[PDB]
């Protein structure tokens, strides 16, 4: 395939794939995205840093032979580094050790073992174990690994760091760099890949900033080349955002989540948000019959509260908020140093129930769950009242916590 | 709307609503359901059986008048029968009060409070509360009201036409159905059957216990012979009742097949690799697959298939520390259903793929367990498994197909 | 239910509905929506101005008695306004009449058989119809009706316009105005609006804009209070959207859109996408599996081109392509003054046939269609050349029409 | 992966693929599908029958290798027959090529060009050409290939094995349906049979005319006979093939029942009104309906239910002059689909609301005459019909039903 590589600074291309057509990878909701990958070519040696998921390499190998002919070098990869060994990023392996055998491939160990699992046809490729702050020389380029079975990859001389998928968002566009998209499309993306992804990750988020800063690496990075989406020439816009994200920096803001089955947990819902708009509270309001959870998730980030619903059904709350909560478990909010405000609510039929299991399963996500709230069948016009009081208490509550 | 009645018996008809276009309820997947109500002309009374989703009367109101028409009598609706609270079967009760605001309503003591949160105008409609056991005679026909036959839900009822042994059994004994034709015997029994496994699997599965008491109850007092038609509140009407009953009593006591119900979810593939080896194993043993994958497939369905396997196999990556999350609301639903009370515990195996600690597998064995079910084995490895690994998994399957086939129904 | 009234001026409420869940409207996607309904306090008679789909009331009604209660007035509606026959603003008639039986409903003379078709119960209602410039006073404040079934209500004093679905934008936040959002949102869900509803009307918009222009109507407009979404404080930032849509402005930019069995059609449209970004020029790709005709036509109004592929099956083109054809036949696109360029593709396995089809309908939803082109099964390493090529000719092609 | 064989007859295995997971296929809904390859096990030569598609060949290796096993025989293949083009079918033949390079493949000379097409590693691969009535020698088994026997697909063929009779059809008789058990008999007959309308209904309706010259050639010249069992390229295996047979002469003569298939689409609901109204026209005659919303139903579904009905109703709103977009992709695939070409020209109405000028059921009516029905009224009403419109519908409908019932198929 006939596809042209972008020049990201002098000798070095991005040479990735767009993905299109993908609407989710992992439970993750996304319109298309992207699997960066980098050429660097110095005087002597050409290094390929990441790839793409498997059966995605057509693009790929177009960029690198435009490059290739663009830098009036031959068609040749003298060195691979493979900073991850999720398939979305070294799916293509099997192919390029195929067409460059002797290509030093530099990863680290339990990377080495992990990329032998998926692809066996590597057992006996001329990989090179990085125990991190090793560096090689290209010729007038350095590229140092920095380390289990990831890294990042420093250009010392231009300072790009090729930082694999954090720092990353699921994006497709033309357009390679931070500042040629609309910033909120930017910042939205990479609320949802933090939420998604980084927020369990949060204490080591910060422990890992505070060295980088106290250690002064910090100002060595100019440009940030994650492997999804775009790259950033402003990396102190993604750096700070990491940095609110993993202290617990939130918005007078609730996010509300429920499912239905008659309506009579929907009345609620809205309720309580009339209730909570009433204090100047923002609300984001998400229907688990056919929101997503990676989006939920993504408000709940920068959310003082999270409201949850759902009516009972034998005993138990409707099980889709079940997802939710497993989902929850795996994130760990209470990681970024916020125990978020919650209240459980929903209807019944008989004994209920689905309210008291909605309360438990809040604490042990590491929300501070303030109150619950069950009724029978249709609200009353004074239970939609109660709703209301509810949740204008709980906006006056979110107003008073500080950041 | 001009709708046609259905005539069943002798001055009994069918007057419900055809749902062709709904494709989901509760979150139980189905291509349309009805919502059956029935007309019983007495020589001097006659009585509706329950009525409609809100919104939905336009077809029940056209067969109404039909009925009337056809029975050459006034277009007059003197008693009302509520089986039920729920919205499906009690949505047009404020417009037939408003119709024909004398005609009593009957229904239990907790059928009025709950009618009456949901539709505020029934305040001061006249309620006529059965306890336990009551008759009204219609003119030549009587109405029994049985009050909370399973017992579980003190909101309902069911209502036998005596003469003529038609049991109004709301609910119980219902499918969803959408069809022209209104008897069982008019469509495909496969269809018949796995709908109403479907509709057992997922509404009556808990409720096991109740059902085996009911039915020892109603054997040793000689009232099932009396029965001779089952006219429920959704699908067909079983002009053959002894054929729904015995798969009730199947259901309710563990009867399953020589079968296995898979059900995985995967980011990368390997689990679904997994998944597929347990299958190749079990089916060595000439035992039944059925294979769901979470990502698209439907729980109502899941749980179908669960109720007459024999075991349970459930699946899924690890993602931070925990299985992936789409089991979650499977889990939910069988802590809901509470197979284990159908008398059998089914066996199971926990799967997964892992990239690191691991720990998904653990997780899936503790809430089978919580659910009711034998677990057997866990098997969690690392990213894609090797020819080796899905032989083992084949070898796991295959030992749980000779152990399902060694257990006895 | 419990609902707060929202103040915009002195004595005028928005009073409307947070349909925080709904999904789609008419095959139109979008993340909840509001029906804007507006409560105007005269010293003598308070009118209302719209309502709200069927069975939505509850919230609307809350508002109004919180309005009511915060101008220290009884809770009564003297006036009923009704812009528009559709049921997203007459929803509720049936029971605002009921509340309110004496209270004249002023609409156009046609809207009140649609207003009596859909609601029987409104025979013998007291309506005024309107015939165009008509005004009401309703003591210190006037309400001035404009025939344009609809019609637009002008708040005279404060120049507040209520235009009903005219600069309406399907968006459902708890911020009201304009300024209170993000722009990008806010001009994409106008852009979107724009593209499904208004243009096969843009010779009506540039035609009315004109006479308004060359009047002194568009002076006397302060704020745009329209049926859905945002409220404008900038009424010029919306014309100015409106004119740059009806006149055909649009940006270096090719939507391709396709459909694929076997994923063929799909190597050819990522293979043309290249070959367009091989010239500095946008693409917006769908894939027709599971995207939407409501994104993809608010693309096509600010593309130069727009590619359509499909593969051939019984010697038509795959079915989801008929239903972007019939909806692109309703709009009109050649009505903003622009023939956009297109190109029809696909893949076929025998006699093949889909292209020509997709070719003749493309020219009869009004599009220059420049070329077409038909491969056999997958495309070999050239044919991916060509469709490069082709997209490159396409491209330069685009950045030579005047905007 | 560890996979295992099923005999269908002495020597011949099914090694095949069950594609548990899959849901949709070229727009056409299903509850998972198999790739079927068979394998024949001569005295000197073993043959594959074709293959699987890309990436799905491990369940395929696993099966092979496990009937080279049980006849105790080396892991190795002769001949390969590749009796279609489509990857589904040929998707694994560059692995097997590679595996045994000297093994020559039997396909049509169109198949040679579209097999190296898809996959350009088979340029140079031993491939020998077929032109019909070839027959090979396994040792005491005989296979003879039939070149392009539905004439429109020059990449097709089917092979015999002449002493068992066992007709290796391709996707002729095939049916999307994934099943532990491989033969007709073992599953429900609705199921299999509806699977079968369905596959007809979708893929061979354009081709009626063809399939009729064919079957009249086979029953003159006395071939029919010497088939004992049809193994297509998906779903169940015939061992009762006049029952496929048969149902494909009914559906290519246009044998239909007392039936209507109604489909519309809506935005406000009054659309779904009139659909409903007439269907209970429809009803009152006695005559079924299928309703069908175009908002969340399938196009594979809607055109089954086309195959077998008398009749079709199409409704849709006005939507800027046109009705609802919704309706082009199915009047697009009943283009493709050519349903005269059964020889019956189906009864139909269109129908729809509006809300100033209208026209989409004009459109509507247009389309249908272009898809082959013979389109008998037009029915256009504004915004919410009346009790008097609907009554209309219902009459419309009752007449159209009496003149369903009064077409001779
Ligand atoms: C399938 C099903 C099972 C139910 N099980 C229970 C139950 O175990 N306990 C209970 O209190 N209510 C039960 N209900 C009643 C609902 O909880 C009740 O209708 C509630 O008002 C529904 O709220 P919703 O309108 O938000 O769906 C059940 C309802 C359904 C449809
Ligand atoms: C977002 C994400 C989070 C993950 N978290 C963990 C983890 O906490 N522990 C672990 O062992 N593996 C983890 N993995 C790795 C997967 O479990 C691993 O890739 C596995 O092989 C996937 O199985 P599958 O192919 O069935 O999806 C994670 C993978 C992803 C994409
Ligand atoms: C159900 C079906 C019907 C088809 N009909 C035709 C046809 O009428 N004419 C033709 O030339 N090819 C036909 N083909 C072959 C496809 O056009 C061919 O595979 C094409 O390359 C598919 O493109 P895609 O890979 O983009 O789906 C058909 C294929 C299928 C599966
Ligand atoms: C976006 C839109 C465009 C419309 N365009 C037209 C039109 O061009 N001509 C017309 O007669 N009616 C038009 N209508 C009105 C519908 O046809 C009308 O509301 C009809 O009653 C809808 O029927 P349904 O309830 O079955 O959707 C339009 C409605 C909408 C929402
Ligand atoms: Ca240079
Ligand atoms: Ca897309
Ligand atoms: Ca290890
Ligand atoms: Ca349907
Ligand atoms: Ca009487
Ligand atoms: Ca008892
Ligand atoms: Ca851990
Ligand atoms: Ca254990
Ligand atoms: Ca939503
Ligand atoms: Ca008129
Ligand atoms: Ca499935
Ligand atoms: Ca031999
Ligand atoms: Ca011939
Ligand atoms: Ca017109
Ligand atoms: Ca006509
Ligand atoms: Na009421
Ligand atoms: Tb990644
Ligand atoms: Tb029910
Ligand atoms: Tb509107
Ligand atoms: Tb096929």
């Amino acid at each position: 395939m006939k596809a042209d590589a972008v020049k990201i600074a002098d000798g070095v291309y991005w040479v990735g794939v767009l993905d299109w057509d993908i609407r989710m990878y992992h439970g993750y909701t996304l319109n298309g995205t992207t699997y960066n990958a980098y050429l660097v070519f110095g005087d002597d040696k050409v290094a390929l840093i990441d790839n793409t998921y498997p059966g995605t390499s057509a693009q790929m190998w177009g960029r690198i032979k435009d490059a290739c002919e663009k830098e009036g070098r031959e068609f040749k990869i003298d060195v691979i580094v493979q900073n991850h060994v999720e398939k979305d990023h070294s799916g293509a392996l099997p192919e390029i050790h195929k067409k460059f055998p002797e290509a030093p491939i530099y990863c680290t160990e339990v990377a080495v073992e992990g990329l032998v699992k998926h692809f066996p046809s590597l057992k006996g490729a001329p990989f090179k174990v990085v125990k991190s702050l090793e560096s090689i020389d290209l010729g007038g380029k350095t590229l140092t690994f920095l380390e289990p079975d990831s890294m990042f990859t420093l250009y010392a001389e231009e300072g790009i760091l090729f930082s694999n998928d954090a720092f990353g968002q699921h994006l497709c566009f033309t357009q390679r760099f931070d500042h040629e998209i609309p910033e909120n499309i930017l910042m939205d993306a990479n609320q949802k890949f933090y939420a998604n992804l980084i927020t369990p990750l949060s204490k080591l988020v910060l422990k890992k900033f505070k060295e980088v800063i106290e250690l002064g690496l910090l100002e060595k990075i100019k440009m940030i080349a994650p492997s999804h989406g775009q790259i950033w020439t402003d990396p102190m816009k993604v750096i700070g955002a990491y940095q609110d994200f993993a202290t617990g920096k939130c918005k007078d803001k609730v996010t509300i989540v429920y499912d239905t089955m008659h309506g009579s947990t929907q009345k609620m819902a809205h309720a309580f948000a009339e209730g909570i708009m009433s204090e100047g509270v923002d609300v984001k309001m998400y229907f688990l019959h056919n929101d997503e959870r990676s989006e939920i998730v993504k408000d709940i980030l920068d959310s003082k509260a999270f409201l949850l619903g759902a009516p009972t059904i034998y005993d138990e709350p409707f099980p889709s908020v079940g997802d939710l909560i497993y989902y929850l478990k795996g994130l760990k909010f209470n990681r970024t140093g916020l125990k978020r405000l919650a209240l459980a609510f929903g209807s019944m039929g008989g004994n209920g129930g689905g309210t008291k299991v909605l309360a438990e399963k809040l604490k042990e996500c590491g929300f501070e769950v303030l109150d619950e709230y069950e009724l029978y069948y249709v609200p009353t016009e004074d239970e939609l009242e109660k709703c209301y009081n509810m949740g204008k208490r709980l906006a006056v509550k979110v107003k008073e916590m500080k950041t």
